[PDB]
């Protein structure tokens, strides 16, 4: 395992991220021994993206098996960004600090609001969190461009958005730009459905017809390359997907499969100009004043 | 102008639409003469973004003054879809129906919800508006990959996708298979704001230095060359703006702008591998047991 | 091995054409090895390219092994063929039918005079030679474009001409026209000293470092895949070499190779404009009467 | 116009030099005026590419129009250079000398002999005029690699290589690598026939449809960026082909040209491999021992 600086806070994250997150499958010893087990492959970021009380149980049973700045803890907080208030940060308090046994969260990372501006009370209470030092930073998890000024709020520190070796030139944009700027960068979906489908048939076939490499190992060893994510959010259910991730922190790609994510990514196919409708136009044109 | 047909479900649509978004500076009448002109330039397809009384009065009076058959109105009903509901519904009737005072809605655009179904009450007013002919179809907006088993409901007719000339083949990919499965697809974000600042400096300046062309014009062009695209989503908030925005529907890109475009795709700074940490490593290693 | 159309001839040979020419360390024992490891190859195609007497006398010892008309001999011919004649065909006579004891030579293949007409008494030659079914054809070897005007040239019936994995579409489109008009085309400097070079330092440095390939291996290949190519000339001076090369006609180039081969054509190199020198240039454009 | 140093000669030349090649049609004053021509546009740099007495006439007395000091003549000396000896030297003197009335030449081009040796006699020769003042250099034109044994004889100062848009990396290598060895590279080919024809069909056909450029003009302009040629030859024969050449240094080649030539090096039409032939291999590995 490889580990980078999480931005500008002093700390060093492991390259992958464990997003713990709901699966009515599993017990509290499941989840326990799932960070354990992400523990013993040098990871030390997780991302808790679920609330019930048994994955609570075990991963905070886990996180205090090692001592605490030695981890890096987010709570993944969605909904409507927008619609928070006190009675979300009341459900932190219950989920965060008594389910995880923790003093204090790393990072919050909540939607793009879409705006500038946070909820009044909401972020009230995120600032009484951060004096207390009980909440280290908030992040914003985003698909496309998040306002600056709800950037440039003292409260945020980290962003998250998406990227693979099919992402185009914006979405390259932002995160390299957030990282110039001194934001945490945690990089999202390096393997996405789309791209799943793309590795069979296509282009992209090379994804699955590569000696030595799986296509989603191949997907994850590219996002490590990118110098503008502190780390790369993966999910996995049991020890052998934990090992098989990790052990991609460690692999040169190819140069051949570099060159051929280059080369899959020109487009041809335009369009022909579509149909006049004279009389369509005409009608809209001469609608009642 | 030119028209596509939108999706499997008959209906012309202009392939621009124009989105009317809630703007405090702009009364009834300033919405009804913007509507105006956007039908004089050839556009029957509108998305109403917002729900200000004055906003739904000019647009609902503009809207009036042709035959309904001839527009395509879209509602873009944002907010968590998870938490949508009845009284999603009444204000649906109240705001949509009531207020632009129409009969029926071509399409409700709702929020990926990131699962396979939506709430049930919801889901059934939904059902009962569809079954009496008020709503005719209804689109998921998504900037990731919506679940399959939402698409495959019956009342999903359409999605709506970012894709500009900066799009990787995912993006693309998305809105292909869509619409080669018969959905009608709404491209969004033709000219977001990282495409912006990448057109101001590095291996996109050509979209600010080309001949006869603006930065915007060219982004705009290339999204009308999609094929999968029913319609391009764009925000226009004066004429000057509409006039120079359906005039790009009837020009030709330069073949040197689309070979820019190709190899601007190209990217290159690939990091090197971080840090070791091996007392960190050992440390998480030797967690208590 | 496999076994190409040699133009619109009607007669076959193998993919590579084994280039003899004069080395002094060699003696006869030494030529006649080489030839029968080609043999023993499959390679049937030999281009004999010097007249030292113990390569006449080894390369006729191992022709002589085989039935002559499973062998396709050519005869390079060098010099201004501008100054080619009588004395030419009386030396012809000494080493090529009596050095290598042959009745008659498939090819001969001659340096592009750069004009469309050759010497007279040499042309009359060369169908007295036709005529006693002493020669069944006429080529011309150029690194640039063949005058049509020799190509009619009822005689000529093939074309020698460079092509490696960094040649232009300049050599390429020269290739493959003269495939289209019939000409059997032998590609020839499959492995350049220039491109030995570039495999070392730079782009082309993946030529040293594919897993499995050697340089010289990955530029025969290539080599091969070009569809205008009757036969590729190679040159070889020991056992294994020949084993290797014949070998490499049943291989597959990876795909990132080929990929890799794309992506090294780009060139970005662009230098700035030069000095102004106002008073030379006025002082040329003063120029007496 | 603008002037480049010829290698490390510590003399400059214009960045186009003219060719004036044997033309049957053409009479003394033709050749005199199309000199006249490129000195009114600069240019001091002139080839000379045959002997007719009326190209010796015309092109002698248009240069002695200026001072010598400030033109650049090279004699190009064509034929194998295996066979120059002293009657070449007396040729030379005759035609070059005596025909141009010039006193010394600036360089004296010869092809390739291909070997590291010149004949003795006739390097003897320039040995002579050499001490004599009568020859400042000696140059090696060549389509291939030349021996760098050849290249380290302190007589050769210059080399000329074919250089155009759809020239491959082994070209670009050979005039980098001469020109960071010290020597003076000319560029020839600027526009080779292959290339006109790719330009009116093809990938390249953006060079007949580009606004404000012809084919030549922008075939040209892409040499004159290469910042190994000390010089791009040219051959023009009327005054308005010679004006808009000299006026291409002074021009800027658009970006999407730029990215139009290297988006046309690609080439992706392979060969399937060809037919087996399992007897005709077996008979030729039975060749008799």
């Amino acid at each position: 395992m490889r580990y980078r600086p999480f931005g500008s806070t002093g700390v060093a994250v492991s390259a992958l991220t464990l997003r713990l997150a709901d699966n009515p499958r599993l017990r509290a010893n499941d989840w326990r021994a799932l960070v354990f087990t992400a523990l013993e492959n040098g990871v030390n970021s997780f991302q808790i993206d679920g609330d019930a009380p048994e994955l609570l149980k075990g991963a905070g049973e886990a996180f205090a098996s090692v001592e605490r700045h030695l981890l890096f803890l987010t709570w993944r907080l969605r909904g409507d960004a927008k619609q928070l208030g006190p009675h979300t940060l009341d459900a932190l308090k219950r989920s965060a600090f008594e389910g995880l046994s923790l003093d204090y969260l790393d990072l919050l990372l909540i939607n793009d609001p879409q705006s500038a501006s946070l909820p009044m009370a909401f972020e009230s209470g995120l600032q009484d969190l951060q004096k207390g030092r009980a909440l280290r930073g908030l992040g914003v998890a985003s698909r496309g461009d998040i306002d600056p000024g709800l950037l440039a709020n003292d409260l945020v520190t980290a962003v998250s958005s998406p990227y693979n070796l099919s992402s185009g030139w914006a979405e390259r944009h932002r995160i390299r730009q957030a990282s110039q700027n001194n934001f945490a960068v945690i990089g999202e979906d390096f393997w996405p459905q789309a791209l799943r489908e793309l590795a069979d048939v296509g282009g992209y076939e090379f994804l699955t017809n590569t000696p030595g490499w799986s296509a989603e190992d191949i997907c994850l060893g590219y996002a490590l390359t990118e110098p503008s994510l502190a780390t790369v959010r993966v999910t996995a259910d049991n020890r052998q997907e934990i090992e098989r991730l990790a052990a991609v922190v460690e692999r040169d790609l190819p140069t051949g499969v570099c060159a051929q994510i280059e080369m899959a990514r020109f487009s041809a196919q335009e369009r022909e100009k579509a149909a006049r409708r004279p009389k369509l136009a005409a009608a809209l044109e001469h609608h009642h004043h």
